Parts: structure tokens; C-alpha cells; sequence
């Protein structure tokens, strides 16, 4: 069960329901104690802000705010700023940067992954089953009743369901999206050529497990829609969404090439030292000041990005100075 | 003296004249023995092909052909293919790949640099002064008579001068370009934000020597014009043109960042070995099978790109297997 939000209105519920929805307002992703059901647990709420990015009316996540108890966090411009600043309470968040994901972990079995541009993945602990309300749908392992609204009623309509979870009572109702490729036909050739890597031999192993037709359509639509500068991001996010979805099953796929969605993992290296590499599967467990050499805490689901390969001398990372230190004070 | 052609119709003559010209035909860059003046020297000719890349009618170099004596070379899709295949004659070209440039060198003091996408730089030996005709202008160190046409007449008109050097007698006459930013106003904000790095503190040292106003305008126009997928290339080429122009004076400037025009120099590295780094200034001289350790042959003008840093063991490169070998057979 993973609530996946990425690109322009690509939502995948916990139970495995996929749909599309676009709008310009504030939306609650996961809400606790919906309907005032205070089951002796702290109420946690995650909200997102949508702004127009393009010319055909597509949407994308710009800022994400988290309301954990009395705290309040802000996520924008690739950085985190504390806003609520709760008093006389211990900070529950354990903000950490791994790969190309700004992982934020809680103490109630809630984990968030942020690619710092548009994508976001949510995983929830099994004991919260059947007690969660929000845009992610009720966690009940049933794909037919995930369309429950705030009124605790499942409605087959998608636009109404999406608009029912808005926060600001002044933003207008959302509308149905258009066809990005019809809007930008001249981009179709390049879009298809670039997104054809999904159907290529690279994802042959994944073809047997998951069906990439939906992700292929998502890539094509995303490439078609992205008109302003930054189409490279609009394509890399679309590919990385399917990459993470495949990695969730437990299979490692290498797809990055210096011609398509390149990475620069050598910039952080100081002069004369080379200790950063690209790991498509993602390091299962590493060594840092917080996590000792013996401890691993392999709670990840498989990520990717630049990771520091510490030398045999000082093989313990620091994560504060982006360098490897023998002894952590 | 450097004939610089890059982006969309950005030509800089040997004597230091800058202008713009666009068209869809075959054009001769540098021609020898113009007018049949056979000065007991082999005739060498370099031609280029222009195809539309966009929607507003902008041009760009797709394929470049070289006619050196009886030989004929083709440059397309980031590779070189011999076409003429001259018989009973020694091959004069010494094709070599350094940095992000596919350097092709001749035996008559002519050197070509190719970024493999659109840009091309030409340098000519001083003894050919006053005996060269072509789109690069007559090599005479005078910036007022560089507009000489095939009829050996200097005309202040630019469109007529550009159209007079066409090869195919069937292609239509070239037309005046439009304003890319007026054509694509919604791209103006992103274009200016991205090209503002020219006026930033990074090029403060270069600001004292060369005036980047022309290059700033070129970057803005290039970003505005580029509409189909691949605007990242359309911006990286524009920035790298000014970078190379600055490096020609003899000053090294570092500008690549993992957020703007990134590079992937770790892909070529095999597993367990790290020997590739990014050198903004460019290696002055290296060691390979052709060029021994003692010999350097520092005939470069300052380039940039991924270069192999051989380990102390086997510190001699090979350039054939992209690896360092102790002894070259
Ligand atoms: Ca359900
Ligand atoms: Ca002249």
C-alpha cells in the first residue's frame, strides 16, 4: 500500500486505484480521526498546494505542509522551514536526505518521500487500516470503496470527489483536463521518442510483473503538457515514478544514461577525492553518526541517487558536513 | 582569429565581425583557391547543412561534410562516417574525441571542433592570410571588408551575402528572422532567469575583458526560440559558446552546477574504479598511445568536459578502449 502523487494529477491510492485529478487549491492527503473519531491518538494532517505550471491548465505540487500535532512544517524551494514552532513539545520529525529524496519520517508509522520538485510517496502502517480518510482513500484493501468523500459516502464521480476535499472555501470548483498532445501536436514526436524507453528492452523484466501502459500514457501526456522551460524535469519525474513503482516490488532496474535524464554526482566531491557514486538499487543500509556501523535500520523500499562511498579510512559517514568521519562526536 | 558558428545563426568571422543569418540549404564555410587561384596547394572545402528545428523558422547545423582533397567525411548523429573513400592516398584526418568536442585535425594547419549537437569552431593558420574565401570572410585582419562575396565584392547587405554562398541552385532565398521572444512571450521569464547567469558574479572576471551583452542577447533569443523538446541543449550550447569565447583569451571559468547544465562523467566508470573527473579549464596535455608520456603537444585552446584521470598504476591512457594501460602495443 503506497499513496503515490507525482507529475500532473497522477494519484494512486493505497488499495491500488489509479485516476487523475487537477485543481488549484489546498487539498488534504491523509487525515486522522475523520469525523471527530478521537481514538486516543494524535491527529496528523498532510496538505498540499497546487499552482498552474504551463499553459493548458495542468497542475503540479509546489509546496507541501505537514500538521503533526502542534507542529507545522513547510516544504518549498528544496528546503524545509519550521513554521508552527510548537512550545514545550518534542519534535517528532526526523528530516533526512537520501538519494534524490528528502525523506521525512514520523513516530507514528508514517513516512514521506519528496523528490524536491513535484513527486511525493506515502506509506502507512497496517494498524491504521480502516481508520484513515482523505484523498488517498480509506485504507481497507478494497478498490471499489476508495472513492469515499468527507461525508463517508463512496461516489463513482472523480471530479466531485476531488473537489470535496478542498480546504479553502473560496477557490472555485475544479474542471476536467484537456488533451495535452492535442494541445501541443508538434511535441508529439519528441514526446513519444523520449517516452518509448518504457517499452524498450530496459523494462523487459518489469513487463512481466506490472503493466506499463498506464505509465506510458502518463509519460506521453506529461511530455506533451510541459511547455515552459524545464521539460527535462517533466520527463525525468514521469520516468522515475515508474522506476520507483517497479522498485517497490523488489527488482532493481538501471536506466540513467548520460544522454537521457543525467545526474551529476561528482560536484559534491572535493578536490582530489572521489567518494560519490550512483546506485540504481539504493543502499540498503549505511553508517552515519546517528546509525552506528553495526546498526543498519533497513526501512527503505529501494531508492536511487548519488550516495557517498566512504573510503576504508573513516568508513563512517556524517550526513551533516557531507563527508566521512572516523569518529562521530 | 576563430570562426565560430553555434546555436541558431550565430557567426563570428576571423577578424572579429559578428552577425546573424538563417536559411535552409548547403553553405560553404571555408573555401580554398577561390576563383581558381591554384597557389600550388591542395583545395580544401567545408560545407554545412541547415534544417529547421522549431516552429518560428530558426535554423541549426545538423550535418557537416568536409571535402579535403579526394576525401569526403560525414558528421551526423554524434559519429563520423567516411563517404568519399579516396583510393591510393593517405588519410590526412586525425579524428579525436576530447572533452565534449569531437576534434578533427588536418595536416594543413586547419582544426575543427564539434560539440556533436550544433556548435562548430574553426581556427586557421596565419600563413593563409588574405587567400581564403567563404562565409567566414576573407582572412585579412580587417573587419570592414569581411563581407566579400563570391564575386570578390564587399557588400554591406547580410542576407544577400549569406544567400550568395549557397551550393544547391534550387533552394529558395533566405528570409529575415523574426523575434523569438515576441513569438513565445510565455517563455520570456524562464529564459531570462536561466540566461541571467551571464550577468551574475560567475563571469565577473570575464566582464572586464569581453562584453557579454551580445552573448546575453544570443542566450535570450536561443531560449525563446527553442520550442520543441530539448531546450536544455538550446541553453547549454548558448552558455558554452560564451564559455569557450572567454577561454580563448586565457582565463578559466567554472560554471557547471548539478542544477544548471549538468554533466554525467561517472557513467563511463566501470564497477569499483573512479578515474573520470570534470576539468573546466581542460587538460593542457595528457598521455596516450599516440602521444607518449614525455610528449604533450599542447595545441588546444582550452576545452571542457569529462576527462580520464589515470591512476598512478598504468598512468598512460589508450583512447581506444576508454581506459588507462601501462604499455601501449
Ligand atoms: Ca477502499
Ligand atoms: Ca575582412
Amino acid at each position: 500500500a503506497t499513496c503515490a502523487v507525482y507529475g500532473d494529477g497522477h494519484y494512486l491510492t493505497f488499495d491500488g486505484q489509479s485516476y487523475s485529478f487537477n485543481g488549484d487549491c489546498e487539498y488534504t492527503l491523509v487525515q486522522n480521526h475523520c469525523g471527530g473519531k478521537d481514538s486516543t491518538q494524535d491527529s496528523f494532517r498532510v496538505v498540499t498546494e497546487n499552482v498552474p505550471c504551463g499553459t493548458t491548465g495542468t497542475t503540479c505540487s509546489k509546496a507541501i505542509k505537514i500538521f503533526l500535532g502542534g507542529f507545522e512544517l513547510k516544504l518549498s524551494h528544496g528546503k524545509v522551514e519550521v513554521i508552527g514552532t510548537d512550545e514545550s513539545q518534542e519534535v517528532p520529525y526526523t528530516i533526512r536526505q537520501m538519494g534524490i529524496y528528502l525523506v521525512v519520517d514520523t513516530d507514528i508509522g508514517l513516512v514521506l518521500l519528496w523528490d524536491k520538485k513535484t513527486s511525493i510517496f506515502i506509506n502507512l502502517s497496517p494498524e491504521f487500516k480502516g481508520r484513515v480518510c482523505g484523498l488517498c482513500g480509506n485504507f481497507d484493501d478494497i478498490a471499489v470503496n476508495d472513492f469515499a468523500t468527507r461525508s463517508r459516502s463512496v461516489v463513482g464521480d472523480v471530479l466531485e470527489f476531488g473537489n470535496s476535499w478542498k480546504l479553502s472555501p473560496s477557490c472555485p470548483d475544479a474542471l476536467a483536463p484537456k488533451d495535452p498532445c492535442t494541445a501541443n501536436p508538434f511535441r508529439k514526436s519528441w514526446a513519444q521518442k523520449q517516452c518509448s524507453i518504457l517499452h524498450g528492452p530496459t523494462f523487459a523484466a518489469c513487463h512481466a510483473h506490472v503493466e506499463p501502459a498506464r505509465y506510458y500514457e502518463a509519460c506521453v501526456n506529461d511530455a506533451c503538457a510541459c511547455d515552459s522551460g524545464g521539460d527535462c524535469e517533466c520527463f525525468c519525474t514521469a520516468v522515475a515514478a515508474y522506476a520507483q513503482a517497479c522498485h517497490e516490488v523488489g527488482l532493481c532496474v538501471s536506466w540513467r544514461t548520460p544522454s537521457i535524464c543525467p545526474l551529476f554526482c561528482d560536484y559534491y566531491n572535493p578536490e582530489g577525492q572521489c567518494e560519490w557514486h550512483y546506485q540504481p538499487c539504493g543502499v540498503p543500509c549505511l553508517r552515519t553518526c546517528r546509525n552506528p556501523r553495526g546498526d543498519c535500520l533497513r526501512d527503505v523500499w529501494g531508492l536511487e541517487g548519488c550516495y557517498p562511498k566512504c573510503p576504508p579510512e573513516a568508513p563512517i559517514f556524517d550526513e551533516d558536513k557531507m563527508q566521512c568521519v572516523a569518529t562521530c562526536p
